[PDB]
DNA sequence: CTATGGGACGATAAAGGTATAAATTCTCTATAATGGGAGCTGCTCTGGCCGAAGCCCG
C-alpha cells in the first residue's frame, strides 16, 4: 500500500504526519516493514 | 661544346549554353459548421515586495 502516486503525497511533501505511526495501524498496516530511504512511511505493507 | 631562356605546341579542364527530367513547393474543394481545458489542492521557511491600514501630527 503507497501514498505515492496521482492524488498522492509526494516525497517533497513529507512532513511528518504521513512518515508516523499510529494507533490506528494496529493490525492494518505493518507498523515495521517500510523501505528506509527518501521514501520512508509513504510505502507501507497491509498487515497479515 | 654545353646549359638556359624563348618560343612553339597541344591535351584538357573550366565556362557557358542549354535543354530536361526530377522534385518540391503552391493553390483548390462551395450544406453547415461562429469562445478550451487540464489545471493541483499533503511542504516549509525565509525572504523580499507592494499595497493598504492604522498612527502620529501641526
Amino acid at each position: 500500500v503507497s501514498a505515492l502516486g496521482p492524488g498522492g503525497l509526494t516525497r517533497e511533501r513529507a512532513g511528518f504526519e504521513v512518515r508516523d505511526v499510529h494507533p490506528t495501524h494496529y493490525g492494518r498496516v505493518c507498523p515495521i516493514e517500510t523501505p528506509e530511504g527518501p521514501n520512508i512511511g509513504l510505502i507501507n505493507s497491509l498487515a497479515t
